[PDB]
Parts: structure tokens; sequence; C-alpha cells
RNA sequence: AGGGAAACUGGUCAUCAGGCGAACUGCGGCGUUCUGCUGGCAAAACAUAGCUGUUAUGUCAAUGGCUAUUGGAUUGGU
């Protein structure tokens, strides 16, 4: 369901992919939603949603795995976090 | 630490590694091995030459192993 929005991010404007990136983004107050894997390692799991009440930055927990979110967006390898200038189509209604 | 990867790239004799962060850059960090330069150290030891116990010179320069054994490193399989 979800899926036909997050082919679309990969078009319409630019994306964070992976742990590194993701933190750098909520510290600056720049990315404006989230999105976990399921298998997302406990340490960095526990400190994502920590800056994201921090900024004010919404939350979208998906269920599959690192490999199923890869593949989302259509990239050939395992990404467990995606932080996403210009939504595909209103990612507003659709986070909830 | 920076860097932020599908036109997938890097790598082994072999399997492989990477958004849980690769290539790549630092006169990075650190462990274990390595080359050179010393100290120990020529006073010793050894080989020539000569004198009746000791005085002379000399032990140099270059650079491979497809050979083996040993120590260690990097891995794999069962």
């Amino acid at each position: 369901s979800i899926i036909n929005s997050l082919s679309l991010v990969t078009k319409s404007g630019k994306y964070q992919l992976g742990i590194d990136k993701t933190l750098q983004s909520l510290r600056n107050g720049e990315a404006k939603l989230v999105i976990f894997a399921s298998n997302v390692a406990p340490a960095h799991r526990s400190l994502i949603e920590y800056y994201a009440m921090l900024s004010g930055c919404d939350i979208l927990p998906f269920d599959g795995d690192n490999v199923d979110l890869g593949t989302a967006c259509g990239k050939y390898f395992r990404s467990s976090v995606i932080s996403i200038a210009g939504e595909s189509e209103i990612l507003k209604m659709i986070k909830q």
C-alpha cells in the first residue's frame, strides 16, 4: 500500500538511505519523516525514535525486513532505515 | 575520521565483502611480522704471516631461489 508512494519517492525528491545519513539529517532538523525496517538493530532503533520525538518528526514503522524495504525503493541491496524535498504523493494521509 | 556506492564496485590461490556504510583519501589509530641502522661488538672467536708469550694485516661487495625444514601470519573445510 505505502510502496506505491515509496516507489515515486525515488522519482520525486531527495532521500537518505541508512543510519549514518539519517542521524545527520535528524540533527539538522531537515528530515520530515523516517521509516524503520522490522529487523533494525536495538541500539539504533531506540536512538532514532528519540531524535524523531525531539525534532517533531514523523515516524512510520514498516513491517517487513531490510530486504523488503530495500527492494521497495528498487535498489538491489539491504537497507534498514530510509528517511526522506517535495513529497511523492500525500504522505500526511498515508503515514496514518 | 571524512566519503555516500547499479552502467554494481572492490578483492583472493580458493570461498567472498559492502547503506548494521563499499571503493577512496588521511604524512589516521593499533597489534603482529619485515627491511635498514646501531648498542652488545671485536676487546672476543677464527684464518693467514713473523717473532719469543705477543705484534701485524684480514674476515669484503652485490642479489636471487621455481628447494626443504622450522617459527609466525591470512583463511578455508570437517
